């Protein structure tokens, strides 16, 4: 087995979660220690399922830039036994677009499910049903409800997050480094 499928199975094995929030099924990428992320409309409360148990949540934190704007990811401390492998190291320091990523997903409905959203650029503001969001990125690929919290992924490096699309085209939220230090 090559290097590519290899990382994506090691990130579905070790970091990237089925989780259930009263919003319904999503993503959750656990990053380091016993910080995960995940969309802000997934609103987690103050337990998550995850996976085959209910995990309590010790913090929420709704991240927005300097001029107050949602970013749409929420960064959630849980009460884990064990501490996530620590893949900060593969997330890019600024945001960064991609070619041929693949939008790794995760949940009870679509499990260990790979989707070829191909080149990923920037697009930065979007309407998200009625909310001003930045930082977003864009792959020309009809990404479909349930897919929320998939992980945007390219040649070892973890750079999105998927929030949203139109049926035509698929967003996500941009990673940084710096979210997660
Ligand atoms: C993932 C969450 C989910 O499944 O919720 C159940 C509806 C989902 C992925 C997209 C659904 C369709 N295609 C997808 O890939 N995300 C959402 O539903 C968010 C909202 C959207 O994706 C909306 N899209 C847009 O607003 C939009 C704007 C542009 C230029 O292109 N698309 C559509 C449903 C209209 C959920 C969300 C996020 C943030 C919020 F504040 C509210 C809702």
């Amino acid at each position: 087995m090559g290097p590519s499928l290899d990382f994506a199975l090691s990130l579905l094995r070790r970091n990237v979660r089925q989780v259930q929030t009263d919003q319904g099924h999503f993503t959750m990428l656990g990053v380091r220690d016993r910080l995960a992320v995940l969309p802000r409309h997934s609103q987690p409360g103050k337990t998550i399922w995850i996976e085959h148990k209910l995990v309590n949540i010790l913090d929420a934190v709704e991240l927005v830039d300097e001029q107050g704007v949602n970013l749409e990811l929420t960064l959630i401390t849980l009460d884990t036994n064990e501490k996530f492998r620590d893949i900060t190291k593969f997330i890019p320091e600024n945001i960064s677009t991609a070619s041929d990523a693949t939008l790794v997903i995760n949940t009870e409905h679509m499990p260990s499910m790979f989707v070829p959203v191909g080149d990923v650029v920037q697009y930065g503001f979007l309407n998200l049903s009625g909310k001003p969001t930045h930082r977003t990125m864009m792959y020309n690929f009809p990404t479909k409800a349930g897919q929320c919290g998939g992980v945007v992924t390219s040649v070892g490096k973890v750079i999105g997050i998927h929030i949203g699309g139109n049926g035509r085209q698929g967003f996500c939220a941009g990673l940084k480094r710096s979210y997660f230090a």
